[PDB]
């Protein structure tokens, strides 16, 4: 996997994000996690973290998967980084989103996000609480 540019436009929720990349506008979902909607229980928390990691971030990348790399809405489907800190990760690890949706062929860092969530239900954060 490779890491590429991409700036921020806007942060959307927990786990959807609009970024520029390659000179586009598009909607990315975030590869292997499921965060709370806004509407539900630390919704509101997992969008702000995504957010504020993302916007005080001075650089972020994407990374793609080994397979799809759109979504049937059209959303680019990625590890976002902040800084080279993995947004999907740090979420998990924050007890504010389960590793979730893990297709075949988009899996590389479904182990890394495991031990994440583990390590969270472990100190009982968030979600886990
Ligand atoms: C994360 C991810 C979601 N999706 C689709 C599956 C779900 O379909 P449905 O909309 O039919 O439920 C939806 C979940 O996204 P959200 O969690 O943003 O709603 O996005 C993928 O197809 N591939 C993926 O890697
Ligand atoms: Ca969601």
């Amino acid at each position: 996997l490779h890491k590429e540019p991409a700036t921020l436009i806007k942060a959307i929720d927990g786990d959807t994000v609009k970024l520029m990349y390659k000179g586009q506008p598009m909607t990315f979902r975030l590869l292997l996690v499921d965060t709370p909607e806004f509407n539900e229980k630390y919704g509101p928390e997992a969008s702000a973290f995504e957010k504020k990691m993302e916007e005080n971030a001075k650089k972020i990348e994407v990374e793609f998967d080994k397979g799809q790399r759109t979504d049937k809405y059209g959303r680019g489907l990625a590890y976002i980084y902040a800084d080279g800190k993995m947004v999907n990760e740090a979420l998990v690890r924050q007890g504010l989103a389960k590793v979730a949706y893990v297709y075949k062929g988009n899996n590389t860092h479904e182990q890394l996000l495991r031990k994440a969530e583990a390590q969270a239900k472990k100190e009982k954060l968030n979600i886990w609480s």
